[PDB]
């Protein structure tokens, strides 16, 4: 059940660099939530900017 | 088990005024998940800055 992914962050539209893999806490519709460990701080992810780390086959 | 709420947000440390309700998308530690009616975004909002409504008696 426990998902991982990549993310990345936005600063004022330009994409940034993959940080992770780390734990998607909360998927919604169209945006995901993870915990920064860098701020310490919840972000909301858009899907565009997620990588879902595929389950073990 | 549907959680709703009023929140609020701050602007340079000052709380404005109490939006919703709305529903508590997701819980986490400190902090929730809400969708902001009118801009249709997720926001999260710190734990002191929310008002969980209880359920009638
Ligand atoms: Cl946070």
């Amino acid at each position: 059940k426990i998902r991982f992914c990549y993310y990345r962050t936005r600063k004022r539209g330009h994409p940034g660099e993959w940080q992770g893999p780390t734990q998607v806490l909360w998927g919604g519709d169209g945006a995901i939530v993870v915990k920064d460990r860098g701020t310490d701080r919840y972000l909301v992810i858009a899907n565009k900017d997620v990588k879902f780390i595929p389950p073990p086959k």
